[PDB]
């Protein structure tokens, strides 16, 4: 049976963690996969995280299945941070939640779902976007069909453009919107623009899929979700595929949510009962442990408060961070002026380097950035940004 | 969208959780899902567990990402586990394993591997089996086919009628074998008559795919693996899915393992690397807490030392509630003789009774078990013993 496969080609992103192991020379740098590193370059276990789990080391009695869409605390304190706590979503029951395995596993129960209980054939993804949007949705059976969305010569959003390739966008289709902290460009829709994607929404019936990773990384928790709450003020369904991943640093314990709106509870219902058929036949139920540590923190207003604080000094630390980049490349004397990288958000900034570039900052610097350009920003510290800068200098 | 959407019927084992919290009355009995209870009636979290989480909480200082496959120490101590320590299998680097959700994220990332690199198109499952097999199986596209197994009126493994529809089954698709404590008969095949299983499906050119999440609950870890292995020496491609939720007491971590076998290790590489891109595009990769508590104990001989007693304390008070549970209806006069289930394996027992005896002993008696007339054994206590047997006798 296995004679005749062929080896997949790597993933852009998680495959590069494959180098950066395979490379000796102590100088390596790695701004490849989006995970937040500290000033000393580390990534910690989160303060709140370590007392979370404290409590369950001592309180917790049993590991019994917890059911297919997962601890209820959970779901509820995840509606009211994607809706805000005094929601007309939230009082008239018209939100279910599932916690998945991160947002990825959310993305592909959402996808799973719609392929087998809807009539949806096309999902709407932005160009560009984060390369596993596209298999997640082909996995399931959707065809990834493309909007524009940055204007590279400018950088900017061409919203223009991101409209007009969206009049293609058939009346019952997907189409996909990055709640905060576009990835990879770091550009998102002021709420004016958010607006006008709400209304030309209900108009033209495309049903929104927001995924949300990155929530408490452009400006605030309440600002981020802005985008999505103007969408739930105009739509009867949307669905959100939220993590916990990154704003909680808990990367590998898979903490994600996927939320479905729908018109009224008892059509919500009917439809979730079905959202929770796909996850039986994929993973079952989903793994306590990094979703009972979020929702410790967030029913505790004394856990709350400091992790709302570390995950204010992850957002400020990139920020200064991104500030420090175009500085010191602007020491180094690059040819191009960068000033574009401080307007972006969340972890990442789109250089606009070259493919060739980027091999080449890998091949001849130990410099490891994603082939689109993408650079994380949250892994750049005081101590990397001299050799990286004179890396980037040397190339362009 | 979802306006035409139909509810979902309830799944056969895990609904069931579902009147047991909405029943009052507190004589309810529950041998529905098979988790282990206690003499207590509780579940537990294992000693060798909660150290082993000790240890994690102290020594762990980073939550980020896993990679695909999971961690490297699970793996090879599963394949050790599932192969024996010193096996050609490993000592060739024939077989590579992923860290799933789960046993059933294991037999979902089988599926869809199978279903997209493969030219299977079906999957023999027995008659009958865990119901959700089926579903595993056809959400990746597969259709299921099913094989005799259980002679009923006898209470045995039927191997004639099992060989026999077998025949019909086409070199190159998949036959799923259970390793042991078959759900839901507790028959499994004897080692004379696996190693023939082993023999006709390498002549007929069947892929063999095992379904081991008991390993321990038969007779013991070893011995357990005993028809997998005599499967090991006669193959050159296996899939075998295992879980970790029973054996560790581990039910809601997720914590399984798909491990794939070919020929040699440059197959198995080039194989397992299409498993990965179905893996990344369902949940990316798997969750730690789990899966460090198995690896942990596995690689410490004091931890591995206590945590094989207390799996060994599990089979034991199971198979003394299967010796209490027959003697007692014998002792509350029962007009059939129960003696089969005394040579039944596992946590669970196949009672003969009819769906309207089990519906009336649910609505009249409080007492769950699964519309089969599948019975979870572990589930039983000195204390219930009395209440469930006079509810059954008074059914028959
Ligand atoms: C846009 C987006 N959505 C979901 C996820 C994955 O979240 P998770 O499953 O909860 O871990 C991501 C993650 N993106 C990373 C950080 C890592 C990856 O490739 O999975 C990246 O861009 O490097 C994003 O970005
Ligand atoms: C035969 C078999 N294979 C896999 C699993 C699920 O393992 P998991 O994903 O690791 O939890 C089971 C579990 N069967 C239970 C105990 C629960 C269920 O329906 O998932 C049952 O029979 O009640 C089995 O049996």
């Amino acid at each position: 049976m296995f004679e005749n496969i062929t080896a997949a080609p790597a993933d852009p992103i998680l495959g590069l963690a494959d180098l950066f192991r395979a490379d000796e020379r102590p100088g390596k740098i790695n701004l490849g996969i989006g995970v937040y590193k500290d000033e000393t370059g580390k990534t910690p276990v989160l303060t709140s995280v370590k007392k979370a789990e404290q409590y369950l080391l001592e309180n917790e009695t049993t590991k019994n299945y917890l059911g297919i869409d997962g601890i209820p605390e959970f779901g509820r304190c995840t509606q009211e941070l994607l809706f805000g706590k005094g929601s007309a979503l939230i009082n008239d029951k018209r939100a279910r939640t599932a916690q998945t395995p991160g947002g990825t596993g959310a993305l592909r129960v959402a996808a799973d779902f719609l392929a087998k209980n809807t009539s949806v054939k096309r999902v709407w993804v932005s160009n560009p976007s984060w390369p596993n949007h596209k298999s997640v949705f082909n996995s399931a059976g959707l065809e990834v069909r493309e909007y524009a969305y940055y204007d590279a010569e400018n950088h900017t959003l061409d919203f223009d453009a991101l409209i007009n390739s969206l009049n293609e966008a058939q009346a019952g289709d997907v189409v996909l919107f990055h709640g905060c902290c576009h990835n990879p460009t770091g550009i998102d829709p002021t709420l004016e623009q958010w607006q006008t994607l709400a209304q030309l929404s209900v108009e033209k019936g495309w049903l929104p899929l927001f995924d949300f990773a990155y929530q408490g990384f452009a400006r605030g928790l309440e600002e981020d979700a802005e985008g999505l709450r103007a969408f739930a003020a105009m739509h009867k369904e949307l669905i959100v595929a939220s993590s916990y991943s990154k704003n909680f640093g808990l990367y590998n314990e898979r903490v994600g949510a996927c939320t479905l709106v729908a018109a009224d509870s008892e059509t919500v219902d009917r439809a979730f009962s079905q959202m929770k058929a796909a996850i039986r036949a994929n993973y079952s139920n989903p793994p306590a442990h990094g979703a009972s540590v979020v929702a410790t923190i967030l029913s505790n207003d004394a856990l709350r408060a400091i992790w709302e604080q570390e995950l204010t000094d992850m957002r400020q630390r990139i920020q200064r961070m991104r500030q420090l980049f175009v500085n010191t490349l602007q020491e180094k004397g690059a040819n191009r002026d960068f000033s574009f990288i401080i307007k972006q958000n969340g972890m990442f900034s789109f250089s606009g380097l070259t493919k060739e570039q980027v091999l080449r900052l890998r091949e001849e610097f130990g410099v490891y950035a994603v082939a689109s350009g993408r650079v994380n920003v949250a892994g750049m510290t005081p101590d990397n940004m001299a050799p990286l800068c004179e890396a980037i200098v040397a190339v362009l």
